[PDB]
This record gives structure tokens, C-alpha cells and sequence, in this order.
């Protein structure tokens, strides 16, 4: 269920990683179960302490299905390299991944305004202290979802080591390394109607460097 | 509509993203692993090992569903609710083929050329061994079997908040290649490789 079998030394037992990845990455890949076919389907999502959150249309039937109870695979991933070994067969990537199993809880309507807000803050942070309140009609158009993190409910693995190669490629000499990947925020595009010389809100100011979920 | 029926569109993101996730059933219940792939004309491939049993289970007749995204943007808007990301995915789905151990070889050096261009060249050959503890896969990409789904939106804000003013726009997320890191047992003065000069910029169609 939550235990690797290949390569099990990268599996990671470290909540504190765990919550590093999903601090970092904001989309998922949800996997449920329609009519006995598989389904998956990417969301932006945020750790939001103990539960991983989800949110959009009431109208979704993907949505819908995981709020009527289907159980879930949820799996996020960070693709941090590419490992260039002396042969193809030790050749890798570096990366995290995590995977979450469960059931989505449909979060209350009296509670949907707080997760919203702090799903927010994960996305754009600080964004929702220089934003107007939701409006009862958007709250209303909004399906927001909760997965528990639990102590058993997920598997943490790591990659971000080195080529392993045979020692008769090392012999044949040849390069062996890593070409790193790493996501970014780019410069700011500002919406053609925006008011000429409108400036950058600070949350959209700390949108810089390498892409966080907090 | 965002939904796109264009096969190169289609074929453009398999060629930009290396990483697909795919989901199957085990047990009436959904699971879902992160995996490399490369598309080799009509098929999508993966690779690993024999041992490993998710790999064994799509090897067994499994039907998959699999997805491959490229976040390309974060959607600043005046309001919560009409913020977004910016990104592109796809979705196939259908049952991965076993790859023939006459087959392996080629498919394999297609795949590697996927994830570092020009590198098949560069190496020696795979040995029988070697070989003999991979499993490959292909997932046929047909007519059908895929959607595309491309948002690339602007906010799209009500006149009430646009009259409100405030900033809205887009911050654009990009990935990119980094320096190379020499591993620790390569001999100071090696050169790069050709492929690897050639990984430089965005990962790349
Ligand atoms: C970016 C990236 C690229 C990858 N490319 C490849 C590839 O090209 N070939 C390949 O074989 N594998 C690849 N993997 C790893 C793949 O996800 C599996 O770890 C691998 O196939 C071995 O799985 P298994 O047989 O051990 O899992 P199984 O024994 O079938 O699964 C048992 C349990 O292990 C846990 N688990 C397994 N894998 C992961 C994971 N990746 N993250 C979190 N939890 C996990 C899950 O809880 C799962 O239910 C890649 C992973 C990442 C993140
Ligand atoms: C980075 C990222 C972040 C996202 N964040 C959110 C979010 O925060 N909230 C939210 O509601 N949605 C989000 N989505 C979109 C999500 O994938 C769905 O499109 C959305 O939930 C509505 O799905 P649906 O119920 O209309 O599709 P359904 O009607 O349930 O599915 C019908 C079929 O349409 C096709 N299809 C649907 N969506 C996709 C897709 N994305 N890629 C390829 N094929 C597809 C599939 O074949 C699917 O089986 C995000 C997507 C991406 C890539
Ligand atoms: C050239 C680029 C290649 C890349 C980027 C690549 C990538 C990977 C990755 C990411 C894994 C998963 C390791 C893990 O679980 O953490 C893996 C496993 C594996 N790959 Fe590859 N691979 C490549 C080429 C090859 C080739 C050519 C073969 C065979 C000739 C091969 C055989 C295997 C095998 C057998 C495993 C299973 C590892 C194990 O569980 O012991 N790979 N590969
Ligand atoms: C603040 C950061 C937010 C981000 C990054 C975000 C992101 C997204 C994304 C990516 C989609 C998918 C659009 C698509 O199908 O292509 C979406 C849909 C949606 N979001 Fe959000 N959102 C945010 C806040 C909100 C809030 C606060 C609400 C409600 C109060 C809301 C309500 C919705 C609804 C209803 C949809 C479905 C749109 C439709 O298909 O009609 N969002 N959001
Ligand atoms: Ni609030
Ligand atoms: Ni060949």
C-alpha cells in the first residue's frame, strides 16, 4: 500500500519532508476510480496544516465524484534533475514525489470562506489580505475538498544522488553528472486592463525565484 | 473552449515534459506513480524494472489513465475567485503494451534520446543483461484515447473590481536547465559531452 519496492533506500519516513515537497509544488495528480476505469486528473492544490486541499467548480463531475466519497490517489512531484550516467541503464532523474491515499471531505459551508482564504495564501501569498472578501455567489460556485494527512496514509520517495556506474564504464572514462532543473517565476505580466502604471501588489512581489507553495 | 483536438499540440507537450503520472486500479482502488516517458511516434513509453509490481500490473492488462501537465503560469486576478494557473495537460488512456525483448533495444535508445538528446550515440550498447531486468511499456496514442486541455488565460475579472482597480496579470513559471554538475568520479578536464551542452534553456520541445 505505502511501501516502496524498487530502490527503497529513497524511501523517506520524514513528515518534515514531506511537508517540504507539498510546500513547494502546487499541482497534483488525482487519481480515483469511475465505473471500475481509472481517472487522473491535475489540480493546483495547498497544505493547509494537517490536510491537503483542493477546490473548484461545484459543476465538475471530477469534483463531484471525489465529494460524493470516491477514494483517491493523490500524487505530487518535483522533477529536480537529470541524472547523465556513463550508460543509458544507470541513467536517472533526480526528483520527490510524494503519494496521498484517501477520501476527500467536502469542507462545510461555514468553514468554506477560512480554507479558501488560506488555500489562497498558499498559492499567491499575503494575496488575501489585498483582496476583497469572496462574495456568498462565489463561495457558492465553490466545491472545496480536504484530504487528511494522517501517519499511515502516504509514501515519501527521494532520488537526488549521483550516476551509479559499472566500474568498466568508469575505466572507458567518459563524463558522468547532473544537468539540475529548477521552476521559476518569471517578470511579471500585467493585464492589458490594468491601469497604466499600476504597481505590483507585495505578495505578487515575492513571487520571485524558484516556485513554492508557501 | 480550452479543450484542443490538435494532435501536434498534443505531441508538443509530450515532447516538452518528461514526466507523466499514471494512475490504474488495484484492488477497486485508485493508485498513482510518477514515471519518465517519451513518446516515440504514436506510443508513449515508459520503462523500468521486472521486479517492480505497478509496472508488473500495467504488463498484466492493467488499464491506465495517464496524465502529463506543464504549469506554466500562476493567474493574478482582483479576486480570489477568478485567480488560476496558467498550464497544459493531457490526459490518455488505455492499456500499456509489453514490449517484445526484440523490441527492447530500439525502444529503450529511442527513449534515451528522449530524455538526453543526441546521448544514444554517445554510449556503448546496452547489454543482454541489462536488457533482460528492464520492462518497457507503450501506451498507443490513437484517435480517441486523449484529451488536451490549454489554459492560457488573462483574468477575466467582473466590471465592479476591474472599476475597483488594483493590479491583475499573470506571473509566468518556466523550467530550466541548470549548470552541469560533474559527479564526483569523472576526471577534472573531461569534457561535456555534446548532448549535454545541448541542455541548456528551457526544458524543451
Ligand atoms: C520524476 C520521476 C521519474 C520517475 N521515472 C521512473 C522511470 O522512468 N522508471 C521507473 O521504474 N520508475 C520511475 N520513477 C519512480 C516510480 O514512481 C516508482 O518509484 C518505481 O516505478 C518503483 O515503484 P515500485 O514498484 O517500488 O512501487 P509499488 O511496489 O508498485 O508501490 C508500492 C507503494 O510504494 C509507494 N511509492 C512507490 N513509488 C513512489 C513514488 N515515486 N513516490 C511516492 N511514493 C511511492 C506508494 O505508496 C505505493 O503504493 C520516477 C519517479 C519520479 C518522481
Ligand atoms: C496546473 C493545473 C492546476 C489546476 N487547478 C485547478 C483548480 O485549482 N481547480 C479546478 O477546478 N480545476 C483545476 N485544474 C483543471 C482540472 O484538470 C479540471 O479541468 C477541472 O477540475 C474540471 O474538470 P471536469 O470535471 O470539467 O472534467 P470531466 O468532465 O470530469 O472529464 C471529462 C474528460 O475530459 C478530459 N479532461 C478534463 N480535464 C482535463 C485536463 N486538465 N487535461 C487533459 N484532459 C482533460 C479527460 O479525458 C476527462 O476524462 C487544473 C489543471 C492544471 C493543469
Ligand atoms: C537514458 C535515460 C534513462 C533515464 C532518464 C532513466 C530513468 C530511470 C528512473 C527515473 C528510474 C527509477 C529509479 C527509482 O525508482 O528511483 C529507472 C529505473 C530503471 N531503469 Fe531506467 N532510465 C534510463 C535508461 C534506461 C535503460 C536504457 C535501461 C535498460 C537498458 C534502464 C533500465 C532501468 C531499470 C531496470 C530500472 C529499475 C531500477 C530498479 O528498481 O532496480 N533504464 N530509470
Ligand atoms: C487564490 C488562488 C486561486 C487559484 C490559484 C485558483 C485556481 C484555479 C484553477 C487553476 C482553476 C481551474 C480553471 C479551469 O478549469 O481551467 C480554478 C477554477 C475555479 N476556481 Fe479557483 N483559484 C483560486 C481561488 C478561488 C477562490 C477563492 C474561489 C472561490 C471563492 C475559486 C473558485 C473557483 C471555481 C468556481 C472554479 C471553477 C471554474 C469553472 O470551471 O467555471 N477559486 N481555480
Ligand atoms: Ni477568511
Ligand atoms: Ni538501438
Amino acid at each position: 500500500s505505502t511501501r516502496v519496492t524498487r530502490l527503497d533506500e529513497k524511501q523517506s519516513t520524514s513528515r518534515e519532508r514531506l511537508d517540504d515537497l507539498l510546500d513547494t509544488i502546487p499541482l497534483a495528480t488525482v487519481a480515483l476510480v469511475r465505473d471500475g476505469h481509472p481517472v487522473a486528473f491535475p489540480i493546483g492544490f495547498g497544505r493547509v496544516g494537517d490536510e491537503l486541499v483542493i477546490h473548484g467548480s461545484t459543476g465538475s463531475p471530477w469534483l463531484r465524484a471525489l465529494a460524493e466519497g470516491a477514494p483517491a490517489a493523490v500524487s505530487v512531484t518535483a522533477l529536480d534533475g537529470v541524472v547523465v550516467a556513463r550508460s543509458s541503464f544507470e541513467s536517472s532523474f533526480r526528483y520527490r514525489s510524494a503519494t496521498l491515499f484517501g477520501t476527500f471531505e467536502v469542507i462545510a459551508d461555514d468553514a468554506k470562506r477560512g480554507y479558501l482564504d488560506a488555500l489562497t495564501d498558499r498559492f499567491i501569498p499575503g494575496r488575501t489580505a489585498e483582496l476583497r472578501a469572496s462574495t456568498r455567489k462565489e463561495l457558492a460556485a465553490t466545491l472545496a475538498l480536504a484530504l487528511a494527512i494522517g501517519d499511515d496514509n502516504w509514501s515519501l520517495k527521494l532520488s537526488e544522488g549521483w550516476p551509479d556506474d559499472a566500474d568498466e564504464d568508469i575505466a572507458a572514462g567518459g563524463w558522468a553528472g547532473v544537468v539540475p532543473l529548477t521552476t521559476q517565476y518569471g517578470a511579471p505580466l500585467t493585464a492589458p486592463d490594468v491601469a497604466a502604471g499600476t504597481p505590483l501588489p507585495p505578495s505578487v512581489r515575492g513571487m520571485t525565484g524558484e516556485l513554492r507553495n508557501t
